[PDB]
């Protein structure tokens, strides 16, 4: 019998520590996707195939769209073109059971079907149009205000107006 | 009678504060170029033409080449395609009096002649091949170890292996 894992990001904005976001991952619904996020928070898998630490520590939210989502998780290229899962470069969309039906959902970014690596995004609104297309695997249980601070650094193109960093992360 | 201005960057690497770099700017040799760096350290010019704060606070070293230089200063795009001077988008190469003849020199990055904005770079070796082509305008007087820590995050393509941030900056 397994519990939902908890992870956290420590956030800083524009160089200043702002607080902590705490996630709960649905390992009961998408075990393989949740477990990817869990390991990348802990860095426990060491050095990935790209020769980089498999860890969100020191990563940026490189795409931020107000009234939509914030996106991060690229720890090989820090610009949205990289990232790597614990399973390899890419892994398949596990399932689409959970809907983007509320704010503060954790969901896998992808460049098409079954291209999951390490990039994730956090919704700040309902985004049902992403249902069936991005795999929701956990939710924000603490720190939605921090999410809304990062969101407030965004533009409609997604280009950020400020650098928001995961300065530390791990499992609680 | 004017003294050389001093500025500083507070650095963090991979999310951890590492220390401070202190510069001395040759306002006696390149007054207009030094003054651009001075203002952008203080943020005193407020909001630039691109609608962003004219400030290095929260900016990244987006290009890092070991046994060469580290490059930062893009506060409009955070990837090497942006930046803005206090004089406008671009300003002319002031002069080329000072040579890239020692480590720890501050020099203006450019995409060709007279395209100076806000991107700078710090040499960690002698780079005489950049003489006559990039405008040297100050030097590192404290924290060369921090420069060498950032450099150690680089690759030969210039892609960084870690996120090194100016978390605070100003004039001393």
């Amino acid at each position: 019998m397994l519990k939902r894992p908890k992870t956290f990001f420590d956030i800083s904005i524009r160089g200043d520590k702002v607080g902590k976001i705490v996630f709960e991952l649905f390992n009961d619904i998408v075990p393989k996707t949740a477990e990817n996020f869990r390991a990348l928070c802990t860095g426990e898998k060491g050095i990935g195939k790209s020769g980089m630490p498999l860890s969100y520590k020191g990563t940026m939210f490189h795409r931020i769209i107000p009234q939509f989502m914030i996106q991060g998780g690229d720890f090989t290229r820090f610009n949205g073109t990289g990232g790597e899962s614990i399973y390899g470069m890419k892994f398949d969309d596990e399932n689409f059971k959970v809907k983007h039906d509320k704010p503060g959902l954790l969901s896998m970014a992808n460049a098409g079907p079954n291209t999951n690596g390490s990039q994730f995004f956090i919704t700040t609104v309902e985004t049902p149009w992403l249902d069936g297309h991005h795999c929701v695997f956990g939710q924000v249980i603490e720190g939605m205000d921090i999410v809304k601070q990062i969101e407030s650094c965004g533009t409609e193109s997604g280009r950020p107006r400020a650098m928001c960093m995961v300065t530390d992360c791990g499992e609680m």
